[PDB]
């Protein structure tokens, strides 16, 4: 699924993410946009072998299981599948778990190399939420 901007910021506050360890909702959307244009069947493979999945492109080096990561874990306990579905709700509880490991929002390279420092609250401007 390909969401809208303001339906993803309107699922993502849904399940609890809006300003979940202090990250405004348009940090999240901000994320969600670099990482996989706001699609949830985005998948990236990574130069370590592992593969980043989902709205939020969580990594099977540490986070899902997708058999085929050597050494990795699954700290989500989920198939990195799970984080392919329309419902964003396996995706949002991951990174709740990931946000929350030591570096914040961090976590997403992306995040910290576009969305950090800039004006986040653009990305839910106009939104009924
Ligand atoms: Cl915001
Ligand atoms: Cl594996
Ligand atoms: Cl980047």
């Amino acid at each position: 699924k390909v969401f809208g901007r303001c339906e993803l910021a309107a699922a993502m506050k849904r399940h609890g993410l809006d300003n979940y360890r202090g990250y405004s909702l348009g940090n999240w959307v901000c994320a969600a946009k670099f990482e996989s244009n706001f699609n949830t069947q985005a998948t990236n493979r990574n130069t370590d072998g592992s593969t980043d999945y989902g709205i939020l492109q969580i990594n099977s080096r540490w986070w899902c299981n997708d058999g085929r990561t050597p050494g990795s874990r699954n700290l989500c306990n989920i198939p990195c599948s799970a984080l392919l579905s329309s419902d964003i709700t396996a995706s949002v509880n991951c990174a709740k778990k990931i946000v929350s490991d030591g570096n914040g929002m961090n976590a997403w390279v992306a995040w910290r190399n576009r969305c950090k420092g800039t004006d986040v609250q653009a990305w839910i401007r106009g939104c009924r939420l």
